[PDB]
């Protein structure tokens, strides 16, 4: 428990500091993420780990001069799909239903879009960066064709994410992934 929380929080705080090695920050999250240790084990730990893991990857690329790598795009997709699989295996039971999501706290405020809306944005990044590759590659090279092979895999996540939102779905979820789906 407290080991996990303190680790994760120390990491998040350290991330908000200018000089950071992003490679090591990612690798640490991953080593941290598995939680082989019994205290580490648990679904909230997994979800709250991934939630800060995905943008942790996306952010590192932005700081560095722009480049397109097939491998880099691929593994983050794996991350998002794993979070989605965990949430799917959850069956909308992580919130302790509806009447009480969790034991009440006066300080705490909970919004479904607020915590669970962020998910969509992740997907969107996957798409946007992906587009940035198709622009930056050579039009007639085979690499372009391979990237266009990745397009389908993005569409997959759009639909899947849409469906999870419908099962636990909240209003205005449809408007953006419907748009991407159209595009």
């Amino acid at each position: 428990h407290a080991v996990v929380i303190k680790k994760l929080n120390e990491i998040l705080q350290a991330r908000g500091k200018k000089g950071t090695d992003r490679a090591a920050q990612i690798e640490l999250l991953q080593l941290l993420v598995q939680i082989a240790a019994e205290n580490n084990l648990g679904e909230g730990v997994i979800v709250k780990i991934k939630f800060n893991i995905i943008a942790s990857l996306y952010d590192y690329n932005p700081n560095l001069a722009t480049y397109m790598k097939p491998e880099m795009w691929g593994k983050c997709l794996d991350c998002i799909n794993e979070l989605m699989d965990i949430l799917f295996a959850n069956p909308n039971i992580f919130v302790g239903e509806n009447i009480l999501e969790e034991s009440e706290n006066l300080h705490n405020a909970d919004q479904p879009l607020r915590v669970r809306g962020c998910i969509l944005t992740l997907v969107e990044r996957m798409d946007e960066e992906f587009t940035k590759i198709m622009q930056n590659t050579d039009p007639h090279s085979q690499e372009y064709v391979e990237h266009l092979k990745d397009e389908a895999q993005v569409c997959a996540i759009i639909e899947r994410v849409q469906r999870y939102l419908e099962e636990k779905g909240t209003t205005e979820e449809v408007c953006r992934i419907y748009l991407l789906r159209i595009l």
